[PDB]
């Protein structure tokens, strides 16, 4: 997207720890117009925590 | 995106179980050109399992 400058360095860390970041988190991050690196990381991380939980939810199905 | 017909129904189930589906999973799903409902669901689910795991990975940082 239209990516910032330190954001890009935090993203490069995850890439270096073989973590794939969900593009959903990319979106919400650019909208935060955060100024740091510590700020960025703490934010992606909150989001990973979040997305870990959402993928855990148990689905209700008229299926099986 | 260019969305299918039964896919859309499985997507509607998750929406009905207040599960937000990562758009990454939407992408990979359309590329599967899967024909069912059972097929679709079993696929999204494998993907949720996967994404739950990726968001769990522990990051390595020159930060803290």
């Amino acid at each position: 997207v239209n990516l910032s400058a330190c954001e890009v360095a935090v993203l490069d860390l995850y890439e270096q720890s073989n973590i794939r970041i969900p593009s959903d988190i990319i979106e919400d991050l650019v909208n935060q117009r955060l100024q740091s690196e510590q700020e960025v990381l703490n934010y992606i991380e909150t989001q990973r925590t979040y997305w870990k939980l959402e993928n855990q939810k148990k689905l209700y199905r008229g299926s099986l």
